[PDB]
């Protein structure tokens, strides 16, 4: 107990209804457990608590980024626990209920044009950063992202299937979930299939995105996911929704695309032992309608 | 684990930068760490699941209930998890967000006139049940709501304060968690004051309400309870923005009730060891502009 002793540890939770009945079991790593309701609690508070101890920052410092999701809650929770001055930046095309959910830590959202976009937040960021009014926290190129996971969530992940896990299956935005898990795999004796997800080209998942070959992240290793799936929008979204109606489990829609791969890899492999990450709680995404 | 199996245990957190500062300490019970976001998942689970040690339903079966809330979103969330087809009785008052929830476990909500509300909606409810049309779970009187807490919620909080604890202070909506505590409490060596509260008199605080002396819950005794403070409106909502800030803690309007009332008992008290339940996350509170 202390908001940073409650992020990690989450819940594996089997399913009990969905998918082949072939031997194989699918087990859910509810991420939306964490304080802030998603994954990147473990990120933000990684990020930070590293930064802290390379003498980068105080608790009464500026802390910078460019993102409006999930990571921009994380920060704005780690940075309102810690003590820090959150400052987001976004393009000026946001819900007032995603602007909202970073404001009520108290983060400074700074808009961006519409023009500008996600690209221009991020370079922006990088100028104040360079300007001495911030530290940058860069979680598409910052280690102690993927630190995270290889240190908590993998081991946790390993711990709670006894060793039986064969599959590993994440959806991909940072990628610093499925790298740091793959990482920590690697290292055990017996082999673990890392299968990454990315929506396919037309399809939009709000936490994640199909990255061209030549703009990922600088923390991602091609060689540590073994195989990697597309996603249709819509059986995300199918998935979703079928999760809250015979499971119980209420997530976003990245999370259906995430047991939507985990039940293919399940339909092709009798006996496995799949892990499937859901990134986070399903409220956030309720008053975007894709329940319905 | 199991869904169910992930349904309290819930962590107990310490206020680090709000409160006097006279040696005194608020926790925090952090209710919202339940599977569907609240303290309701608690009395959801016990309610059907000593109704299924009762025999009197069964996972094909039909569960109704009158509520628009957490309660709501607890019982949909258990009944989708277990097996059963959950209807839901209110107005047609609440707007989408809160049906949403609902919905998404895939209940089916009855609407019903905003005149004959509420309380319409608890008598519409009431009498389909006595039919085989569905299982009533009735909330306000049944007593699996309390025993959920004195079985875990306390226990919980006891073991988690190793036994420091002299004040717990509860929003009260059912009561089951204020009276099921206090039962806990109360069975225990040293004496730790119960303290219950309600809205002020004009106050709306979304998961609570000010219950006249003869429509009090079933389940609730007053002699549990030793002492009722009021909150005002305001200030709860103050509260619940000033944790967000303060201490990173993102939860909602009787939560922040909660804190208050609990800040209250710390600058009175110089070395109390209050333990205040947080209800839920803020999540489902944002469109509502609270925030
Ligand atoms: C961040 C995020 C992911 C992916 O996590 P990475 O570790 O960045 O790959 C997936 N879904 C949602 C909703 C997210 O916010
Ligand atoms: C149910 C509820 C309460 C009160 O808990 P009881 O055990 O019913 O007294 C307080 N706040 C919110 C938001 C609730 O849903």
């Amino acid at each position: 107990s202390t908001l940073e002793q409650t992020i990690g540890n989450t819940p594996l939770v089997k399913l009990q209804r969905m998918g082949p009945d072939n031997g194989s079991e699918v087990w859910l790593k509810l991420e939306g457990n964490n304080p802030a309701g998603s994954v990147k609690d473990r990120a933000a508070l990684s990020m930070i608590v590293e930064a802290e101890k390379r003498g980068e920052i105080k608790p009464g410092d500026v802390l910078i980024e460019a993102t409006s999701g999930n990571t921009g809650i994380a920060l704005a929770m780690i940075a309102a626990l810690k003590g820090y001055r959150m400052k987001l930046l976004m393009p000026d095309n946001m819900s007032q209920e995603r602007r909202a959910a970073m404001r009520a830590y108290g983060a400074e959202l700074i808009l961006v044009t519409k023009e500008q976009g996600m690209e221009g937040a991020r370079d922006l960021a990088l100028e104040m950063a360079n300007r001495g009014e911030g530290k940058l926290l860069d979680q598409f190129n910052n280690p102690d992202n993927p630190y995270a996971h290889y240190t908590t969530t993998g081991p946790e992940i390993w711990q709670q299937t006894g060793g039986r896990i064969t599959h590993f299956v994440s959806s991909m935005g940072t990628t610093g979930t499925i790298t740091g898990v793959s990482r920590f795999m690697r290292e055990q004796s017996k082999p673990v299939t890392i299968v990454g997800l990315q929506p396919e080209e037309g399809s939009s998942i709000p936490g994640i995105r199909r990255w061209p070959t030549e703009y990922l992240p600088g923390i991602f290793n091609a060689s540590l996911v073994d195989e990697v799936l597309d996603i249709h929008q819509r059986d995300a979204e199918n998935t979703m929704r079928e999760l809250a109606v015979r499971e119980g489990i209420f997530c976003g829609v990245s999370s259906g695309g995430a047991v939507a791969g985990a039940l293919r890899v399940a339909k092709a492999n009798p006996d496995a032992v799949v892990v499937a990450i859901i990134c986070d709680r399903g409220d956030r995404y309720l008053s975007t309608g894709v329940f319905g």
